[PDB]
């Protein structure tokens, strides 16, 4: 995230984090992270990959989260080049 002036986070589903939720893929109000290690316990959020949000990131061993189309639109609009 050092490529811009600030970090970027996404709110994690309180049902997914506590047990399960199957809607994050296209309908839930929050994000569903595959890599549970990316979730910050201090705020219930995941750091978002500024390469996928602006161009492309697809490496299965990434350091950040890649949101589904529904959530991703908010972060595509959240980027330094737009906001
Ligand atoms: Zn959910
Ligand atoms: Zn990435």
């Amino acid at each position: 995230a050092q490529k811009l002036m600030r970090t970027d986070r996404l709110e994690v589903c309180r049902e997914y984090q506590r047990g399960n939720c199957n809607r994050g893929e296209n309908d839930c109000r929050f994000a569903h992270p595959a890599d549970s290690t990316m979730i910050d316990t201090n705020d219930n959020t995941v750091t978002v990959c500024m390469d996928y949000i602006k161009g492309r990131c697809s490496r299965e061993k990434c350091k950040y989260f890649h949101p589904p189309a529904h959530l991703q639109a908010k972060i595509k609009a959240a980027q330094y080049q737009v906001n």
